[PDB]
This record gives C-alpha cells, sequence and structure tokens, in this order.
C-alpha cells in the first residue's frame, strides 16, 4: 500500500479538471450550437459505449480505493503481484485521460474544426486509439497492467478451455454489466458498413426522421448474439467450474441464473420480429417474455443479495437482514445498497437487456441511454460487497483456504 | 520540508487543468467569436494586471520549489515560522484558482452569458473578489499566510516609519517589478469614473477608434505618480536603512538607483506633454529622457549582476564572471540568466517605465502588453539568485550573522 507519487496525483487532478471543463463545454455546445433537422441518435449510440467505459474505469478506481481503505485485500483475491499492483490513482488517471479523448472526439463531432476531415472520422479515431492503447506492445504506458488485462480478456473470451480464477469470473461479471458497450460496438460496425453514407459530409447524422435503417432494427438477429455473449461467457464458465469440481451446487444454480438471460433476449427478439411482422401471437410472445422476465430479475437479485454479497445471513444476530461480519465503517451502506440493488435490478433488464433488441417503446433509446450509467453504478456497488464477501468468508471456493 | 498532502496536489492539478482548458477556450473565442468595430484595448488594459498577478504567483511557486530543492533557506531569510510556511504547492494552487477566476471573468466579458448583467461588471467582480479574498477576516482560506502578507503590505506601503526586514525589502522589489499592476488599477479606476459609459450596454468596448478619452492620456499626470510609487517605496526604504545604520554604502547608491526611475518617468511625462501640445523643445526633452535612460538601465543592471546576485566576483577562480560559491546544480543557469537579465533589463524599461506614461508609439500598447510578462519573468529569475546570494553570503546585512 505504498503511496502514489505526487506527480501522478497532479496528473489525475489535471485530467479530471480538463474533463470537467470539456464536459461543461460539451453540454453548452449541445444545448446552444446545434440544428434540429437530423437525428442525433446515431452519435449518442456510438459514444455511449465510450462514456460507459470511462464511467466504469472511474468507478473501478473508486472501488479500488474503497477496497484498500476498508481492509478487503483485492490483491490477494485477484492473485496479483503486490509490487506492481495499480493504486486507485492510476485507474483514476487512465479514466481521466480516456475521458479527455472522448470529450475531444465528441466536441469535434459537434463542430468540425477541420472541414477537410469528415465528421464520422472522429468516432472511429477515438475507439481506434482506445484499442491501440490497450494493445500497445511497447512497454510505455501501464505495460504490466495492460498485458495482464490482455491475458485476462483472452482467458475470458475463451472461457471453457481455461481453468477459472477469481479474475476471470470477476471480469466476466463486469462484461455482463457492460453489455451496452458490446452492443454499441456492434451498432458502430453495422452503421459504418451499411448506413454511414461515406460520401455524405454529415452521413452519421441523417436527415430522415424515420429510422428505416436495419441497424437499429433486428432483422438479422445478430444483435441478440452480441447482447448475449456477456451472459453466455458466465454460463460457460459456471459449467466449466462444475465440470472441474463435480459439485452441482453452487454452479448449476449459477448457470441457470446466467442462462435466464438467454431466454430473456430470445423471447424479446421473437416479440420484436412477431410484432414488426404483424402476427397473431404477438401478445402471447409478449406475455411469455414478461413471464421469463421477473424470474430472471429475481434470480439475479436473490443471487446478489444472498451469495454474491453474503447478506440475509441467518447468524447475523445484531445486524438485521445482513451478515455477521462487516468490514465497511458504516452499517447504513449495506442497507442502502440492498435497496439500490433492488431498484436497479429491475431497471437494468428493462432498459438494456431488452428495449435494445426489440423496439417496443419510441423512448427506448432515451431509457437505455439514461439507465446504462445506473447499470454500471449497480455493478460498481456490487463490486464492493462481492469483494468484501470474498475477503471475509470464501465464496465460490476460488481460494484453497 | 514536510511533503504536501495528496489532496492539495490533486487540487493544484485540477486548477491547472481547468486553467489550461479555459485559456484554450479563451484564445479560440478571441480569434473566432469577436466583432472588429470596437477597441478591445480597454479590456486588455483592465485584465493585464490580473494576468500579471496570476503569472507572478505561479512563478513565485516555481521560485519556492527552486529554493527548497536548491538548498537556499527562504524560511530563515524571510523570518517565517517553519511550521506554517507555504510550500510551492499552495502557491501553485492559489495561482491556479485565481487564474480560473480570471479566465471565467474574461470569458464572461467576451460573450455575456446573462443579458441582464452588464459586461463591465465582470472585471469589477473579479478584482473585488480578489481584494475580498485578500482581506478575508474569517480564518478559512490560507489565513496565516494571508494575514502575514497583509502585515507585509501594510509595512511596505508605510515604509519610512517601520524598521525594514528582508520581507519588506523583497516585497518592495516585487512591487517595483509589478508596477504594471498598479498602473492598470489606476487605469481601471479612471476608466470607470469617466469613460466607462455606464448607460451603454457595451461601454467598455467603445466604437470610436480615436482614443480621445484622457484615461489613456496623461493630462493630469497622476499616472506618473502611480507608476513611480513602486520605486518611491524602495527609495524611501533605502533612505530609512541608511538613517538606521548611518552607512553611506551600500544604501545611498541603492537610493540613487531607485531614484533614477523618478527622473526617467519625469522626463517621459514631460516629453508627452511637450509633444502633445506642440512646443519647440520636444526634441530636447526626448534627448534628456533618453540620456537619463541608459543610465537608469545600466545602474539597475550592474546592481543586479554585482550586489543582488553577487556575480562577477573577483575570487570566483574556476568560475568565469560568476561567484566563488554556487548552489544551483547547473552552472549554465547563471550564464544564461546574465544574458536574460541584460536583455530584459533594457526591455522592461523601454516597455513599461515609459510608453505607458507617454504616447510615443501607436504600438505602445502591444509592446507593453507583450513585455510586462517578461518583466515578471525577469523578476522571477532575479528572485532565484538574490535569495541564493542572501543564503550564501549576507547581502544588505539584514541578518545579524
Ligand atoms: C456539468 C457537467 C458535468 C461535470 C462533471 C464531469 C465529471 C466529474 C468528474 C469529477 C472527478 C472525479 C474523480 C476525482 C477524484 C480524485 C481523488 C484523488 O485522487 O484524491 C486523492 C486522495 C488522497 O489520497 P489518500 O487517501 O491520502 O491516500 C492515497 C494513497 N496513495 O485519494 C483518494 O482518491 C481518496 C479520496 C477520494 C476517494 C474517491 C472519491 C472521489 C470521487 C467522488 C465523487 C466524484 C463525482 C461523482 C459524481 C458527481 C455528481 C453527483
Ligand atoms: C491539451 C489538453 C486539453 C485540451 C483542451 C481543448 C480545448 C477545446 C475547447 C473547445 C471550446 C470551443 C469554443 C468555441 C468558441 C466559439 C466558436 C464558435 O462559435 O465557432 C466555432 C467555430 C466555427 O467557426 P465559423 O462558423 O467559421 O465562425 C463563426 C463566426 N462567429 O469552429 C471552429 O472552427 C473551432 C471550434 C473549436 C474546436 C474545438 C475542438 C477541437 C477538436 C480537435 C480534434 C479532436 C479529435 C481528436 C480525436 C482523438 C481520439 C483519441
Ligand atoms: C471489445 C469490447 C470490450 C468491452 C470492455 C472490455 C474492457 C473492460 C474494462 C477493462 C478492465 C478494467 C480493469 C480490470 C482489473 C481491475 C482490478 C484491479 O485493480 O486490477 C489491478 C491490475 C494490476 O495490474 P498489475 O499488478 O500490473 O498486473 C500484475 C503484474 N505482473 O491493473 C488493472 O486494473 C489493469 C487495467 C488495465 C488498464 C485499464 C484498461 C485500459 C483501457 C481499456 C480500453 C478498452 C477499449 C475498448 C474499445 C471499445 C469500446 C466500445
Ligand atoms: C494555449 C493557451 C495557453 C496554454 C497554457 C496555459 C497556462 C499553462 C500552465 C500550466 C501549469 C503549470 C503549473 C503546474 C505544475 C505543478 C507541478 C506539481 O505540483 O508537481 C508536483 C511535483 C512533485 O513534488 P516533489 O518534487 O515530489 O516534492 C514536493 C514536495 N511536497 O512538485 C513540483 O512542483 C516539482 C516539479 C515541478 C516544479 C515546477 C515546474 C512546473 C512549471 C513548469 C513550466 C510550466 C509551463 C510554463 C510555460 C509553458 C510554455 C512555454
Ligand atoms: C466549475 C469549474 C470549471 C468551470 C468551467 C467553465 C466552463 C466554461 C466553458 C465556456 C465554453 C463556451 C462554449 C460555447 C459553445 C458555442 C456557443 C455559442 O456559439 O454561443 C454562445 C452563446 C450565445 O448564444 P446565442 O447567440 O443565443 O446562440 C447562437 C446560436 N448558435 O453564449 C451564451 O449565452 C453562453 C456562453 C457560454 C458562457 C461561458 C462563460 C460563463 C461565465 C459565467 C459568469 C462568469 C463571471 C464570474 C466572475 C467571477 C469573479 C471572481
Ligand atoms: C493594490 C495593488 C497590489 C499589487 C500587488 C500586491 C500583491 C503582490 C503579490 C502578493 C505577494 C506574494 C507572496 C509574497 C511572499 C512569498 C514568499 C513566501 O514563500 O512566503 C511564504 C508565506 C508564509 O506564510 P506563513 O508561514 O503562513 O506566515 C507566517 C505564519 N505565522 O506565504 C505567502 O507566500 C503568503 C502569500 C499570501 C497569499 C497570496 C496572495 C493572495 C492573492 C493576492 C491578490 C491581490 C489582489 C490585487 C487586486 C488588484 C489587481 C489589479
Ligand atoms: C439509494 C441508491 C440509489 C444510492 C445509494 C448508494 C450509494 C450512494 C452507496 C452504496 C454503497 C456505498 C459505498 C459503500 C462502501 C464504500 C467504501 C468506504 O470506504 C467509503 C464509502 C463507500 C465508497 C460507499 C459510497 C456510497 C455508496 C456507493
Ligand atoms: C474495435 C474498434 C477498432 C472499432 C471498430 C472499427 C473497425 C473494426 C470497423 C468500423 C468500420 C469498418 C469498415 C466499414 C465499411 C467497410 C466496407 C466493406 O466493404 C469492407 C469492410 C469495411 C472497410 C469495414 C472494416 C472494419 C471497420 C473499419
Ligand atoms: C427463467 C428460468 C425459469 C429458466 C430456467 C433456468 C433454471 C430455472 C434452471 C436451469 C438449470 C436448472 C438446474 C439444473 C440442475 C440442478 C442440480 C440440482 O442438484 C439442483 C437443481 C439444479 C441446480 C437446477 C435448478 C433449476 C435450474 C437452475
Ligand atoms: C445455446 C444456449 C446455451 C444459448 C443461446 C443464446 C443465443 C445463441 C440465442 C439467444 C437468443 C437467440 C435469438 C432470438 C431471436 C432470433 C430472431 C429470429 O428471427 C431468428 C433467431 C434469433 C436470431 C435467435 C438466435 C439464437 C439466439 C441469439
Ligand atoms: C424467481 C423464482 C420464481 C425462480 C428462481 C428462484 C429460486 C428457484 C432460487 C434462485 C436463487 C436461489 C437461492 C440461491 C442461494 C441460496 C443460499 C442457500 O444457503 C439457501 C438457498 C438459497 C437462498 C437459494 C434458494 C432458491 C433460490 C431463491
Ligand atoms: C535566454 C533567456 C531569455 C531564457 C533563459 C532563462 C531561464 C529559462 C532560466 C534562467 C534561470 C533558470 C532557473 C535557475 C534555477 C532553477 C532552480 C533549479 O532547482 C531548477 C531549475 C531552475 C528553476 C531554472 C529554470 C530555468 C531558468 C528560469
Ligand atoms: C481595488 C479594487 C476593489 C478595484 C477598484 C474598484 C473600485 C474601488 C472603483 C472602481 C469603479 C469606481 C466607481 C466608478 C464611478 C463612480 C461614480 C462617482 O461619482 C463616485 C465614485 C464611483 C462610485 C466609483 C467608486 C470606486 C469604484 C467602485
Ligand atoms: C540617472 C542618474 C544620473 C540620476 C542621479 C542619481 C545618482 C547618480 C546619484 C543620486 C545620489 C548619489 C549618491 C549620494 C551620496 C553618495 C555617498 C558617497 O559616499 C558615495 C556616492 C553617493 C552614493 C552618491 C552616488 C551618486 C548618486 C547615487
Ligand atoms: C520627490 C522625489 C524623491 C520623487 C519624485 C517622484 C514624483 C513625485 C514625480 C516624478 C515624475 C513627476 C511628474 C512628471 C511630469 C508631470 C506632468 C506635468 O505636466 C506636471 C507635473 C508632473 C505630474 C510630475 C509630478 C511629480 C512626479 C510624479
Ligand atoms: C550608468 C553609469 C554611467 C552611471 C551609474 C553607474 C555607476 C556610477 C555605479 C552604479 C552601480 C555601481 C557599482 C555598485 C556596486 C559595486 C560593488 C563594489 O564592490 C565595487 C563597486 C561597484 C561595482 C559599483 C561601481 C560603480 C557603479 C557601476
Ligand atoms: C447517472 C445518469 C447519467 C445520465 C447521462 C445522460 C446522458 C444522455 C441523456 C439524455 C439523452 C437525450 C437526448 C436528447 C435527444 C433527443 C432526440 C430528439 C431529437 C431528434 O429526433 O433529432
Ligand atoms: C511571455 C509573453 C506572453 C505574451 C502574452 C500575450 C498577450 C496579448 C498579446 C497581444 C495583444 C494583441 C491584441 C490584438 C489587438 C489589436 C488591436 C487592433 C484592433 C482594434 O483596434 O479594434
Amino acid at each position: 500500500a505504498q503511496p502514489a507519487p505526487a506527480w501522478t496525483t497532479f496528473r489525475v487532478g489535471l485530467f479530471c479538471g480538463i474533463f470537467i471543463v470539456l464536459n461543461i463545454t460539451l453540454v453548452l455546445a449541445a444545448v446552444f450550437k446545434l440544428e434540429t433537422d437530423r437525428s442525433i441518435w446515431p452519435l449518442i449510440r456510438i459514444y455511449r459505449g465510450g462514456f460507459l467505459l470511462i464511467e466504469f474505469l472511474f468507478l473501478l478506481g473508486i472501488n479500488t480505493y474503497g477496497w484498500r481503505q476498508a481492509g478487503v485485500n483485492h490483491v490477494l483475491i485477484f492473485e496479483l503481484n503486490p509490487r506492481s499492483n495499480l493504486s486507485h490513482q492510476h485507474l483514476f488517471e487512465i479514466a481521466g485521460f480516456l475521458g479527455i479523448l472522448w470529450c475531444l472526439s465528441l466536441l469535434a463531432c459537434f463542430f468540425a474544426p477541420i472541414s477537410v476531415i469528415p465528421t464520422y472520422v472522429y468516432p472511429l479515431a477515438l475507439y481506434g486509439f482506445m484499442v491501440f492503447f490497450l494493445i500497445n506492445p511497447t512497454k510505455t504506458f501501464y505495460y504490466k497492467s495492460r498485458f495482464w488485462l490482455l491475458k485476462l480478456l483472452f482467458r475470458v473470451f475463451t472461457a471453457p478451455f481455461h481453468k477459472v480464477g477469481f479474475a476471470d469470473f470477476w471480469l466476466a461479471d463486469q462484461l455482463n454489466s457492460l453489455s451496452v458497450i458490446l452492443m454499441d460496438l456492434e451498432y458502430m460496425i453495422c452503421f459504418y458498413s451499411l448506413e454511414l453514407k461515406w460520401d455524405e459530409s454529415k452521413g452519421l447524422l441523417p436527415n430522415n426522421s424515420e429510422e428505416s435503417g436495419i441497424c437499429h432494427k433486428y432483422t438479422y438477429g445478430v444483435r441478440a448474439i452480441v447482447q448475449c455473449i456477456p451472459a453466455w461467457l458466465r454460463f460457460i464458465q459456471c459449467l466449466r467450474r462444475y465440470r472441474d469440481t463435480k459439485r452441482a451446487f453452487p454452479h448449476l444454480v449459477n448457470a441457470g441464473k446466467y442462462s435466464t438471460t438467454f431466454f430473456m433476449v430470445t423471447f424479446a427478439a421473437l416479440y420484436s420480429t412477431h410484432k414488426e411482422r404483424g402476427h397473431s401471437d404477438t401478445m402471447v410472445f409478449f406475455y411469455l417474455w414478461i413471464v421469463f422476465y421477473i424470474i430472471s430479475s429475481c434470480y439475479t437479485l436473490i443471487w446478489d443479495l444472498k451469495m454474491d454479497w453474503g447478506l440475509f445471513d441467518k447468524n447475523a444476530g445484531e445486524n438485521t437482514f445482513l451478515r455477521e461480519e462487516i468490514v465497511y465503517p458504516q452499517k447504513a451502506y449495506y442497507y442502502c445498497a440492498i435497496i439500490e440493488d433492488v431498484i436497479l435490478r429491475f431497471a437494468w433488464t428493462i432498459q438494456i437487456s431488452i428495449t435494445s433488441t426489440t423496439l417496443l417503446p419510441h423512448s427506448g433509446d432515451i431509457i437505455a441511454t439514461v439507465f446504462a450509467p445506473l447499470e454500471v453504478f449497480r455493478r460498481f456497488v456490487w463490486n464492493f460487497f462481492r469483494l468484501e464477501n470474498e475477503h471475509l468468508n470464501n465464496c465460490g471456493e476460488f481460494r484453497a483456504v
């Protein structure tokens, strides 16, 4: 727990201040300097993934600070080398720098500083730089942590063939909460391949109010696939865990919890096709999808409140509807977090598990865009208590002890 | 030399980043969003004093860092309590915060966010806040250092009646290099009292290209008074030092050095009045002014290079045209600083000691505005070697040892 250098604290302060001013400038430019004849929704859908990644990195820095101060040893749990472990200052600085780049790209999208370069180049340059920064081979910027994250991502995207650790499970869960990023990446790819209108100088902001492009639609059904990998990876990891340990519990229950998302998205997409093609069983599909909903949310919610966090423990005693041992300084944190998980555990499904693979509401874009940050916030608060439960009493039996 | 808290490093980083982004926005607004039918010069003259104060505080933070790392003990020299001495982080943070306020006021002047609030309120608001922050009685923001600076300013503005310390002499010299701030304050007062055009919504940016207002003119001659005040304070302090010690040297020589400014500005204003009224001795007055110039610059320059810094010492030996003892890590610093002092010692005179009390050139405003930051930079570099000389071998005999 060596203190971070004063230079990196200055750097994170600098990046956070630049981010604040650029954000205020971006908000002011959006409200003042804009023209209401073309749909801004493609831009929002392109940049929502980047914004969610920035927010996730910032909240993960907050999580690392909370873990360090509370007492939960995330270094041992994650199986990291104690010498080069990232303090919360480094995560804050990375989040701030990538937020600087995101704000600059969005500003360039709002008004084109250079008339020669087309406005659709900016979203692509931002994510290209993000990928190159993540895949940078030269040992210059956070090389140890970056390479460790690359190994972890490789292991999590090839889940069945690798023995699971806590890092793999944890990153798979984070991906499960970050499905919006994958869906936005798929939307970016489809939009640039079909509907971008490369020739047009303002192609990414088309005039047609009617969204006839199939990119926001789901005719091919690949959108369900790209939305469903984040749960499929966890399902396969749970199956591999059971195959390795030959324990029906708690791995098949978890696999069922993660496979509820399969039926969720399935029936959502079938409802989308059935209603947009004008069939007589659209109401039946909607009712069956609602039926698989509620079970999906309650399954995930009870899992979060009982096994992920360890709360509602019988032997709590003085603590009410909590665990016997608590490491966070204030007991009200758990009580507020339970209500937060309850409220955001029904919202997250409604907003991005659905409503983005089916076009039931017109305001679905607004709901998804406004609730995905609360999805990442729910994941951020879930991280605190899952890691705290891991430190106190081993869950999932990742550790030998 | 206790390290500054990580929170204050984050704060100075935040303020510096906000300052950088606000400065870039200000430059872009000036070059893009402006109207070329009114004189921007009143705004420049109002805000130049604030900018010079921000730059002086930032460069003084740099000076404090250099003093701490080099070895020169500024705490003992200034006679400060070692417990509550300001590290360079605090000076950097104060400079950054006041720069945030200056940038916000300038931005509000460029475009009026509130049509109800007249645009001439913003610089008045900024300078009123600066004064209130300096004279804040509540022990909230840097109360110890602020009250110490208030006592020092009171002592320096009542120079003859107080025994001089190093702090009083040092602040008097800083004022001598910051005469532009006093001149800008006087211009602000005169402009608001006569030429502001309170009724006009854009009074501080008048349409008339011809600057017929007497504020930029010197009919009353009070501008020369407020410009000679910083040198008058040092002259009176040196006279008081001689009266206290009864040593003709080195106090009467210094008093004459500071008195050269009196004749400088005298003959400058006399040339202004003589040329703007059409008399036959304007050339004679110009020649007398220029004659007293060169002597003033060389007097101050030789003083700086011989007694202030202690350079050109006979016993230097291996060091060429330097002193026998040096505490700064690189010897090239002194050699570059000598040339810098010479060039800026002529430049500062020719730019602000004149050309702001007489209207000889039309581009005089540009020259003064572009060279006053070099006057604060020259003072910043002079601070390093004056304090280093004070630490090495007592100059001025402020200390008993
Ligand atoms: C109008 C347009 C929109 C405007 C807003 C745009 C985005 C806003 C983003 C603001 C920036 C947030 C991140 C900046 C916080 C960085 C904190 C930091 O580095 O502080 C240093 C502090 C001291 O460290 P110490 O505890 O001494 O030990 C360190 C061990 N080496 O170390 C610590 O980190 C410990 C103390 C802080 C712990 C984390 C808490 C910081 C985040 C709090 C919430 C931030 C804002 C959230 C949303 C605001 C709106 C509701
Ligand atoms: C160094 C670290 C910190 C970085 C700080 C960056 C600060 C940026 C602050 C932006 C604030 C903008 C302020 C604008 C003031 C008013 C300007 C205006 O109204 O016009 C905008 C101008 C249009 O000009 P025009 O219409 O010809 O003139 C109109 C006459 N009134 O439009 C223009 O031509 C200029 C618009 C300003 C351009 C700002 C954004 C630049 C983006 C550059 C490329 C970004 C892409 C990089 C992607 C990286 C990916 C990793
Ligand atoms: C294709 C779709 C992708 C969807 C999103 C996928 C990425 C999710 C976010 C990345 C994961 C965040 C960090 C995960 C670990 C956090 C826990 C932690 O504190 O780990 C500390 C770890 C220590 O590293 P260290 O000690 O150096 O390693 C051992 C040394 N031999 O150090 C770390 O924390 C390592 C973190 C590495 C640096 C942060 C990530 C860099 C930026 C990522 C940009 C991704 C670009 C995606 C573009 C598409 C967006 C639409
Ligand atoms: C386009 C429009 C205009 C854009 C520009 C607008 C204005 C630019 C202003 C930039 C901000 C400058 C000030 C920020 C520097 C702050 C440095 C800082 O706090 O760093 C922490 C560093 C570490 O401290 P340490 O030595 O470990 O010991 C401390 C003891 N407690 O502690 C230290 O301070 C030591 C290391 C640094 C020492 C001071 C050097 C900093 C200043 C260098 C020059 C800055 C820019 C000058 C002009 C640039 C253009 C030519
Ligand atoms: C919190 C810490 C950090 C603080 C960060 C502050 C961020 C400020 C960033 C400013 C960037 C401005 C970006 C402007 C984008 C383009 C806007 C534009 O072109 O119009 C400006 C707008 C005029 O609007 P209008 O002409 O009606 O509409 C034109 C239609 N295209 O004009 C307007 O009406 C709005 C112009 C923007 C106003 C910015 C400055 C606000 C100043 C508030 C008061 C300041 C005084 C405080 C003094 C304190 C003294 C101690
Ligand atoms: C009317 C025309 C005025 C013209 C300009 C006059 C002001 C010049 C600039 C102010 C002087 C700068 C600082 C001088 C000392 C620097 C040397 C140093 O390092 O001092 C450390 C000192 C320690 O303080 P401490 O230890 O707390 O005191 C003993 C505790 N019992 O701590 C300090 O450094 C104390 C510094 C106090 C905080 C900085 C100043 C606050 C901002 C000043 C705003 C002035 C507003 C002027 C408005 C008009 C502009 C046109
Ligand atoms: C009611 C809902 C919508 C909002 C309330 C939940 C939020 C604000 C709560 C829930 C859990 C809380 C966190 C729980 C534990 C930690 C670690 C501790 O060392 C500092 C506080 C910190 C970082 C808390 C911050 C606030 C927090 C994130
Ligand atoms: C993951 C990060 C890098 C963002 C994804 C951007 C990249 C992979 C995508 C976005 C736009 C895409 C291009 C869009 C259109 C075409 C034209 C088609 O006839 C061949 C493929 C090609 C040339 C695509 C290649 C891949 C591409 C460049
Ligand atoms: C939306 C819902 C209804 C979809 C169906 C998924 C759920 C209900 C199913 C899928 C796989 C199932 C599990 C398969 C195997 C076993 C092992 C046994 O020892 C306990 C029950 C348990 C753990 C089952 C519980 C129910 C389960 C988790
Ligand atoms: C194999 C089990 C464990 C997981 C299944 C998850 C994936 C493969 C499922 C879940 C949702 C499914 C989609 C639901 C709806 C559509 C639209 C329809 O017009 C064609 C099939 C298609 C495109 C399905 C393809 C397969 C799909 C994406
Ligand atoms: C939503 C409903 C209708 C269907 C799915 C919920 C049921 C089948 C499952 C989902 C998660 C399950 C819980 C998961 C973990 C535990 C902890 C264990 O020590 C006691 C049983 C208990 C508390 C399980 C009880 C049954 C449970 C609540
Ligand atoms: C040729 C002219 C115009 C410009 C050159 C002069 C400038 C760049 C030089 C002259 C004196 C120099 C300073 C002298 C001493 C110190 C203290 C040391 O611990 C760090 C470097 C630092 C802070 C130097 C920075 C650069 C400096 C300010
Ligand atoms: C030193 C800091 C506070 C900046 C100086 C600003 C203050 C002191 C100045 C600037 C503008 C000035 C005002 C300008 C005009 C008038 C009208 C006159 O008939 C009476 C004085 C009065 C009302 C002045 C009072 C002093 C004043 C408010
Ligand atoms: C621009 C110039 C010419 C203006 C005149 C000011 C200078 C030259 C004058 C003013 C007062 C003078 C000083 C008055 C008294 C003495 C004391 C004596 O023991 C040594 C000479 C010395 C120290 C004089 C040197 C010259 C002096 C400094
Ligand atoms: C007394 C000695 C030590 C220092 C003298 C410095 C001051 C008081 C001097 C130096 C420059 C002088 C000014 C120079 C020129 C003008 C313009 C003229 O039309 C009237 C006199 C007037 C306004 C002078 C007033 C007094 C003045 C300001
Ligand atoms: C510009 C000219 C024409 C007039 C003013 C310069 C003359 C009179 C003065 C101004 C400053 C003076 C110097 C100030 C300090 C010292 C240090 C001492 O140990 C030797 C003499 C020496 C080096 C002085 C020599 C004379 C000097 C150079
Ligand atoms: C923690 C919560 C964070 C919330 C962050 C919010 C992000 C974006 C918010 C709202 C999205 C609204 C966009 C306005 C656009 C409307 C489309 C109509 C115009 C048209 O059809 O042309
Ligand atoms: C270390 C050096 C720092 C320099 C910082 C620079 C500051 C300001 C620079 C230049 C001032 C130029 C202003 C342009 C205005 C011209 C007046 C003509 C227009 C009119 O008559 O309407």
